[PDB]
């Protein structure tokens, strides 16, 4: 199509206006004193929210260039959710501060590549100062306390997450089968988590979570690229006679059958969602064999000779609940019995015995960890359905924050850790001058989220931020109770991975937007 | 339709504004310090890129005349890819410099034909100075080092390309069958490369490469012009029952069946792509007989009497992977066995015996080179799928640059070779005066890419370019590390064919745009 | 009146556009390859000029704020003439460079007061590096050579200035009585130079020089503030009967009589110009007594009792030629005889004897230096009147440049000295960061005049300036002959006072324009 093309500082100020719009809405969502945002829905009454994840999804600007700036920061901040579980808002505010002060410094004629290298230098060293600043979250006391604090101060949720990580292991897979009464049950049921997500967002039937959940679905295990609908039809219509939904685990699903099933979920004819097989090559064939062991069904491969026309209801696998994230699919309570599963585990122990390299044995120890691990039934008991759904959502929030907290340790939250590693790096210098101003842009940006939280309190932000720089360690400003003090003692803590990931991804849009010269889009 | 027609310097400045837009975007992609370009996609978040090949595809301007200038430089720079594998960006910057300084000289009333002859003179002599300046890349050490340097400094890739060119020969065909694990495998499998491309770009299912890849396809070998769909239907529907895709190798595919299959790939009904037979006449019938020997299938010719209605599944040929470039189709691991293939080779040795002319024997030595050569399985092993796809792309980049490097030798890259042969030709003169100013426009243009790279560093371009002119040999400016020195020693090298082809094709749009008087287009 | 008021960066960019207009015209006047400027005169044919002094007088912009920026740089650059004799153009280009790069740095949010202190720091240290870099111009060989080089390479002019400074002394007063033939005469005649200028520019009858010259005028010596016309009338009308013009040396001339005489010079009725008495207090009464001794007339003071009504033609003093600069008045060949003058000198020797403090004796040694010194008759002989006026103007130019050259020494001209002390101060640092960027703004600005001269040559300015930074000492670029080399050997030299004064006054408008927040003017 006919493209509009902008160069230089025109491109820079267009992206800067887009990041200012997105970043202003998402930044007024940021606080324990966070302000409301009224998002319009054309159905009826609008939705009031305080979460910047829900606000940043709605933002899409009219002018194409400003829209491109907003969609850049939206995209990479959503990567901060997908790697972190929180911190889209913090990565958006940090992204506004690096891009704003950075483009002011480029407008002063400084070299943009030296700014990018300076920002990446202060970001790298500040990441290492977070890892030197992080307190580990190792045992059921710390797992419990991060569970309580993350789930809005409830002890029973932290006891649940501590018991579940105590059972399956901190490395293990924990997702949640929900409640059937008043009691909060918990046990290991046989399933498998693998790092493949949904193929298109149009399979999402639960958009408040951002996932594809299927209850009692069938599972088709295909070791081929699926592009043709004409094989799928006895499976899809055997499902349409069965009524229970259908999950595809294929080598790939491309084009015609893929967007066809997207149209099937558009009209809601047959509930089918599709994901890829985990891994590549012969080990993805072996992992499809393990999923075939769990779900009861059978690998349909070209070496056997079977096709999807010859597939029956026995050939499909089946489970009770599958949950599909953007990058990760978990399968909960497949049909297959402990004789075939356990004998399969013993066969993979045998493959540990006759493996040569240590790396292959590492892959097989990961594979018996997946196959022997198990997923959680965490029956969130409540009095009513409302407390079960809300308490379910708080259990998932404590599950994410506790998961990242036991991955990479925990730091003093509330924007204190960023400004603390900003205070530790005043003497960091680069090679030439524009790296030095890139470092100072980066550190001033690390100050900016505490400035924003205290600004949402209505207090004077430079005073409180200068006092938090005056303190040492985890001394920060509890913005909810407006009290200075030790953030670990006062019970505010963010995982190191949400802070580190927020800073790193804000550095990524920072560098990739400062070093932009040209912008190409369609005409309005 | 009703046409708008422009003459003279109006036409000249419209093309000059189009070349300035395209050339500015593609020229800010140019560097080891190359800047980003934000390309919009209407699906969602935009794509950040540093490659001018991806930027120049997106450029299409609103005004029709400026669009025509941009599409001229786009077209012939894409010819610099298709003949070279790199240097679309360099041919675009060179094209901007010759067209800009040239149209300034035509605006001073000078004769445009003498400018065209002057530019072609300095271009011809500068090509011969590149061939006198080129260092040969002959053995596995040089093949290895160009392989490492071209693939972003990795020794294992250069060892792979050196082993593959060691096996099949530097004249041989090497494309890549991909990985099935961690190991990087490599062996000769029986296939054939021939110089016929796809018939329409709408068969392209992998647009990031710019090719048509078909995995386990059937191959229909037709010795007739195909314009009628009504013969194709037992073949196309025997394929649609078979499910595996279909490649047509015809004498020609014209009109109705061609655009019909384009509609089949538009809706994705049956995956069929079509190419022409290699060569013309009785030798294209013999090469179809050799492809019939490789793929197991049979030549369908009018002299036998068969048609496409009488075609069966045995009559179609079959291979494992075919890859179709814009001008070249390779067929990898056809079904046919070594008895028929080897006996066919012996028959073509017999045809070498009973040939008369030396030229025919040259064609048959090319034909046993194709039939006895073999294509590569280069299993790019990696830990994950991401490193396998990215490492695959770097293997293809080192394969292209190593291929052109062993075709025509290697020169000091980074814009040093162009400005070096610009320095060697200060005393070149033409017949009359306007040829002299055409030569100086050409040489100043050869200076321009180093000016652009150093400008993307932020350094002073006329200083660094005047110092590189002050040096001799391969003394240049390593713009990544900002260090002067011997470019061959510091590990920057471009093939002579990408530099020579960039300069020659930029001279082609230069002459064909300077000598333009009239422009005819539709109305806005 | 109703005022328009602008604040902040709006005020900054308005002054920046004014300084850009003035500075662009005056900067294209700058060179030995200096370009022409066509100044319009409404009388008739326009005037072509290459001198930035004549261009900067004409510049007055339409918009009031831009006019204020232009008039600031005009004013203080005219102070660089009045203290230096040259370098209005150089102070304008330097002022553009500090104000431009400085306001870019303030637009990056840096502190303007730290920029002002940084610029003043690098300016102070660069002044001391000029004084460490200056070669002294002490004897008649050096005085002669600066005289020749400054007067466009003529040896006879340098011999004249060397003989005149040899006679009266380098501290002495030399102005020029003009020619009466072909010979270039020179002798000491009795006069006095004192540091008082004209009261209004509307007495200027020779605007090409910027002075008030009166030939055979009468001199009225008034020890009172003159505000009333009704005393002046027997003096003014005794002059109007005498016909020869009238110079007033008063204590002060204020208001009514002052602007009245301005109206007399507007209609040209009686040629009267007025200046103040030299010094303040009782010593200004004594210096009026010495001027009364020289000119033959008499001090009219209130202690005697006389008034201006009782003044006669004998009471007025008289001389042959008086020349009045903006700050300095010289009186040439007064009537009074050597008996009264010499006896007055002996009386001031007696006052040296009976003085107490050393300071008073310093003032009296200055006073016998003035009274015993003498002014020059430098009869500029030529063939025609045109060579006498042009050769007169070159004698005055060599007189100014030789005068400043023997005041403060001589440096390598042509913008080499500024960039040389810019090269010597790379390691100069301030207290905090914005002083460092103020220093780098200052040094980059010191590079800018050589950039402008080489830009007027058409050569590449960053190349030549980087080579002049590569050299050491007085190695520079003779831009007339386009040859590198020792500027003292190649005969390009500027006085240290015109370079030092150009840099200091450009620093003055630099600081006083960077630290401007508000601008107040009338409405358009």
């Amino acid at each position: 199509a006919a493209k509009d093309v902008k160069f230089g500082n025109d491109a820079g100020v267009k992206m800067l206006r887009g990041v200012n719009v997105l970043a202003d809405a998402v930044k007024v969502t940021l606080g324990p004193k966070g302000r409301n945002v009224v998002l319009d829905k054309s159905f009826g009454a609008p939705t009031i929210t305080k979460d910047g994840v829900s606000v940043a999804r709605e933002i899409e600007l009219e002018d194409k260039f400003e829209n491109m700036g907003a969609q850049m920061v939206k995209e990479v901040a959503s990567k901060a959710n997908d790697a972190a579980g929180d911190g889209t808002t913090t990565a958006t505010v940090l992204a506004q501060a690096i891009i704003t002060e950075g483009l002011k410094a480029v407008a002063a004629g400084m070299n943009p590549m030296d700014l990018k290298r300076g920002i990446d230098k202060a970001v790298t060293v500040a990441v290492e100062e977070l890892k030197a600043l992080s307190v580990p979250c190792s045992d059921s006391k710390a797992i419990a306390q991060v569970g309580t604090i993350s789930a809005n101060s409830d002890e029973t949720v932290g006891k649940l997450i501590a018991e579940a990580m105590d059972k399956v292991g901190k490395e293990g897979v924990i997702t949640v089968e929900d409640g059937t009464g008043l009691q909060d049950e918990l046990d290991v049921v046989e399933g498998m988590q693998f790092d493949r997500g949904y193929l298109s967002p149009y399979f999402i039937n639960k958009p408040e979570t951002g996932a594809v959940e299927l209850e009692s679905p069938f599972i088709l295990l295909a070791d081929k690229k699926i592009s043709n609908i004409r094989e799928m039809l006895p499976v899809l219509e055997a499902v349409a006679k069965a009524g229970k939904p259908l999950l595809i685990i294929a080598e790939d699903v491309e084009g015609e059958a893929l967007a066809t099933l997207v149209v099937n979920t558009m009209r809601g004819i047959v509930k089918v969602a599709a994901v890829k097989a985990p891994g590549f090559g012969d080990r993805r064939k072996a992992m499809l064999q393990d999923i075939a062991t769990l779900t009861g069904g059978t690998v349909i491969s070209e070496e056997i000779g079977m096709e999807l026309e010859k597939a029956t209801l026995e050939d499909l696998g089946q489970a009770k609940r599958v949950v599909i994230n953007k990058d990760t699919t978990t399968i909960i309570d497949g049909v297959g019995e402990e004789a075939a599963i356990q004998g399969r585990v013993a066969q993979i122990r045998q493959q540990i015995e006759e493996a040569t390299s240590d790396y292959d044995r590492e892959k097989l120890q990961e594979r018996v960890a997946k196959l022997a691990g198990g997923v959680a039934v965490i029956k969130v008991g409540a009095a009513t359905e409302v407390e079960m759904k809300e308490k379910k959502a708080r259990v998932e929030d404590a599950l994410h924050a506790t998961r990242a907290a036991v991955e990479e340790g925990v730091v003093a939250g509330g924007g204190v850790a960023l400004i603390r590693v900003a205070s530790k790096l005043a003497d960091l210098r680069g090679q030439n001058e524009d790296q030095n101003v890139g470092i100072k842009v980066a550190l001033r940006a690390m100050e900016a989220p505490l400035r924003q939280i205290v600004l949402n309190c209505g207090e004077e932000p430079s005073v409180v931020a200068n006092t938090v720089k005056g303190g040492d360690g985890n001394y920060g400003y509890n913005a909810a109770t407006e009290e200075y003090g030790n953030m670990i003692d006062m019970g505010i803590l963010d995982p190191t991975k949400v802070t580190r990931s927020a800073l790193q991804y804000a550095a990524s849009v920072a560098g990739l937007m400062i070093t932009t010269e040209c912008m190409v889009t369609d005409l309005p």
